[PDB]
């Protein structure tokens, strides 16, 4: 029947398969890594695809609010 969500920080199929397809068609080792799969990603920041998958990376992760760690940019 009827279904869906609204009302949470997140993103959809379509973006993190457009985050993760991005992320592993393209390679890490480029520089502005974000700015590419935000390219597919366009539908969010490439700032943003840092912050999503920081929260999930592959498995558990780390989550950091307060005194992040090693910041650089």
């Amino acid at each position: 029947g009827s279904s869906g969500s609204s009302g949470d920080k997140e993103w959809n199929e379509k973006e993190l398969q457009k985050l993760h397809c991005a992320f592993a068609s393209l390679p890490k080792h480029k520089p502005g890594f974000w700015s590419e799969v935000a390219a597919a990603v366009g539908s969010r920041s490439p700032e943003e695809c840092q912050r999503k998958y920081m929260e999930n990376p592959r498995g558990k992760g780390s989550q950091k609010h307060v005194t992040s760690g090693p910041s650089s940019g």
